[PDB]
């Protein structure tokens, strides 16, 4: 049997299958399974070195990964499925995985039926440096099982700390996934990972690697039988396809919400553009900006910025002192401090956005403390809907703080003047500035303070989201107003390519792309085609990204 | 001299006139002035006897006063200033009080100019237990002095505890006077206090009558000249009149400010409405509410009164467990803790509404610390407007409670039970239940508990306000939800007039005129034209006023 034999012996001993199906049934947090030297390994040797003498990887980055892939369509990698001619051990292992004999063992293991012996379909990638792929279910088409080979160097042992490693989640309940995985796979030369496609349920993702080292991988699937295969149903593939096609917005947090403001507020902006500042408020916004911007020609240079291309991206926003107050902070709390790596271990006055198929990173939002661990956690808050308070977190920080204890360990520091400069950017003074700069009257207001840690996270592509209480108001510009305050103190992101950057991009449809800096001030009117995330964070940053968010709604006038 | 002869001799003297101009010039809070001692004391004594042969007496209540009255239109109290046949006596009053000699001493010594001598415009009230005239300036049509002339019993002491004080209040700015009187006058027989009309400042009040005694007083004005008058300038009195007659609602507090809901909230409302709670919201709901008004047909009778009448007066509202926690929590610090008299004695988490000439009340809104005794102050909150957290109210007050020490003295008992009171109606269950009453949908939100403290606090008629960010939204209802919880747990209200009823009215325009009691929920759907107020709450009232008010936006679904 010349495919029998291209397998370890043991996965046809039936001792060995009825173990790995029950590991596979005891499985957490969902089912799945992993075998160890799979394949011949002269095989798997051979299909390495043919993949390094005849293909060429290309990085390509998204919101979601970034991987060295050579899937290109037009085949420049010199992978072509259909013509395997210069790889001819690879044409051996594709035929010996879709193999009858091998897809009847992995269909008994993992207890999901038949599968398509002709619908081949695998992946060649290679994760160097920086390489990841964040939280996904892999539900997609005819997808039955999943599964990746690894094909690391085969003479020395991949560790822990190359990081790669493949990431398991379990769920608080149906396609909401919990922020953490609770599994790890270290894959070795000639391992192979797998499981049965689960809608709702089978989250994972590829752990970034960590150091200067090369991971190829090969990944497929295995498909729904199709037309002339065993276990062939008409119509099956198209019911599970149109059945994998609302109330999930519930379970993200923060809400895209903004609240609206006092009436005092809007009548001070309507009144200024029915144009003018006092002294005394001058007096206050100097307080915290730059007076390169509060001058007349440098407030008239904003100002046509903002006619010509609907954003302006200001460098040195705030004046010399409170930047270096807030560079003090910030870097002593990333040099002296402990950060929470677990949504569990998060305290006030930081909250984890969530879920993970869609962002990660903490913020303080000035809302009651909450951690969300279970669906109770979360049906809670939605219960009992609280609005931010900053100087009720502020005082709560210092009661924490004093008793404890403010040593250089535990001191809230940072989180006391960002805070501050939150404060300072819900003032009614500072709106009038914003309404000055823009000719545009805010209505409403939402205001975050985010951290985005090394090696966690991120945001993913999204538009803004208008409150269609307010979509009947013909005053009310159909846009949302977004600021970001930039405070990034590490350098690095560009050259080593950390991530972290903010990106603007239309439905070159690049508006804005940010590497994080120190004190900039990024102002971007948004319709509804525009898209916004910002990159993971790789684990080589020398900081967090930090930042305040800011959103209005806002009018003409 | 038969006219200065009717006078105490004294006021003809030059030093005694002198030495009261600078006492009026050196008084406080704005310049006013007292003679005692001013009429013959036979001619006011006869004066007296007259009015109680000849006068009688209506009491009259409005949301501003109650005063025993004598000023009808047809004269049936027997006053008529255009015949006074049968009060010879108050004829020779009024002719000596508008004589020439005397205006000419009064305006000399008020600094006020000249004095019509025809325009007299005198009316006689009594005050009897219970009376009351609430912050008012006197300035209305040529009015150019203002005066008071007691006529208390000749032979006896009018005492401080009576009450009865003339009451006068210092200004945060003009047009905005401080919540809490800075002078008082105890007034004898025969005295007379008066002040120059001074818009925007002469503010003052007439403090309740706390006792069983008959306390009569004429109260005039003196006139700017008239055609044909010394000191008659063309063109002066409709240039004051107008000069006369926006800005000023950026110093009331609370501001009638609703605050807008979450997605969630709304979309559990319209999925109902376009009529079913599962039994965990029942249950949720029984933490509570009554079973009485959870019940089918409970319900369905509330439905039907709401379709009918627009509006909903619910007795035993909450439940018997918690009717009796909230009743011995609120009757423990009505009879063992003593309750702030003046607003610079309020503490947290108690505000102070604010200004005097709109309402006096105390209230927990949920937001960060405020008491306002500036201009500095009120401008401070206007640059920093902040939102409601009621958790984070509720945990300062333990902050404080136990550090302090938790005595019958000093607890918060009341107000944590009242919280999480407002936490409940706060919740999203609780409004899928209003929308349930009413088939109207909340889209916002103000909760604001309030006491209402014996011989301090009131509100005067006004309308709803509407938010013009919402006028456009044509799903939006042209009408403002109220509600009110009553949690007053002191008899007495209705029989002996003791005040802080809820009186809502039409533009009989009567429709609830309800007097506290305990445990009652009424809900009132307000159009545009729809005037409220609660009434200024007795000395005589054995507690405070307590209850909960709730205000929504909402729209039809
Ligand atoms: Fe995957
Ligand atoms: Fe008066």
């Amino acid at each position: 049997d010349k495919i029998k034999g291209m397998f370890n012996p043991k996965i046809w001993d039936k001792t060995f299958q009825d173990g790995l199906k029950k590991e596979i049934e005891d499985s957490q947090p969902y089912n799945w399974g992993t075998i160890h030297e799979l394949v011949n390994d002269d095989l798997l040797r051979a299909v390495r070195k043919e993949i390094e003498t005849e293909i060429h990887f290309t990085k390509k980055e998204t919101d979601i990964y970034r991987v060295n892939q050579s899937g290109d369509l037009a085949n420049l990698s010199g992978l072509d499925w259909d013509d395997l001619s210069r790889l001819p051990n690879l044409f051996k292992l594709r035929q010996i995985l879709y193999s009858k004999q091998y897809r009847d063992f992995f269909g008994y293991v993992t207890k999901a039926g038949k599968l398509s012996g002709s619908k081949t379909d695998m992946s060649i990638n290679t994760y160097t440096k920086g390489c990841h792929l964040l939280t996904h279910d892999d539900v997609i088409g005819s997808r039955r099982i999943s599964f990746i080979l690894y094909l690391p160097d085969p003479d020395r042992k991949w560790k822990s700390h190359y990081g790669g490693g493949l990431r398991l989640f379990p769920s608080i309940l149906p396609n909401v996934p919990h922020s953490d995985p609770s599994a790890k796979l270290v894959p070795q030369f000639n391992q192979i990972a797998f499981f049965k496609v689960l809608p709702g349920f089978s989250f994972h993702d590829v752990e970034e690697v960590k150091v200067d080292k090369h991971r190829l991988s090969i990944q497929g699937w295995y498909h729904i039988p199709q037309v002339g295969e065993e276990g062939y149903i008409p119509g099956e593939e198209e019911a599970w396809v149109r059945n994998n096609t609302n109330v999930l917005e519930d379970f993200e947090f923060p809400k895209d919400e903004r609240n609206i403001l006092s009436f005092h507020e809007v009548k001070h902006f309507e009144k200024m553009l029915k144009v003018k500042l006092s002294e005394a408020e001058f007096t206050y916004l100097s307080q915290y900006i730059s007076p390169e911007h509060l001058s007349s020609k440098g407030i008239e240079k904003l100002q046509k910025q903002f006619v010509e291309n609907s954003s302006l991206q200001i460098e040195s926003f705030l004046n010399d002192d409170k930047s270096e107050l807030l560079k003090k902070v910030i870097k002593q709390k990333e040099l002296e401090q402990e950060c929470p790596y677990h949504s569990k271990d998060v305290k006030a006055p930081w909250k984890t956005a969530i879920p993970p198929h869609k962002a990660r990173y903490l913020y303080i939002d000035g809302k009651e403390y909450r951690n969300f661990q279970t669906e109770a956690d979360i049906l809670e808050a939605l219960n009992n809907n609280d609005l931010p308070n900053f100087q009720f977190t502020k005082d709560a920080i210092k009661i924490i703080s004093d008793a404890s204890g403010n040593s250089r360990e535990n001191n809230f520091d940072a989180e006391l003047a960002l805070i501050d400069l939150a404060v300072f950017h819900k003032s009614t003074i500072f709106k009038k500035y914003l309404a000055l700069l823009t000719s545009l009257c805010p209505v409403s207001e939402q205001i975050l303070i985010r951290r985005f840690r090394p090696g966690m996270d991120f945001t993913l592509a999204t538009k803004c989201r208008f409150n269609e209480l307010l979509k009947s108001n013909p005053d009310i510009i159909d846009a949302v107003l977004e600021g970001t305050l930039c405070l990034t103190p590490s350098a690095g992101w560009e050259s080593g390519e950390l991530g972290g950057y903010e990106l603007y991009m239309m439905d070159d449809s690049v508006l804005i792309n940010d590497p994080p800096a120190w004190n900039t001030f990024n102002l971007v009117l948004r319709d509804e085609s525009v898209l916004e995330f910002v990159k993971y964070v790789s684990w080589s940053a020398k900081s967090s990204r930090w930042d305040v968010k800011m959103k209005w709604d806002v009018k003409s006038c």
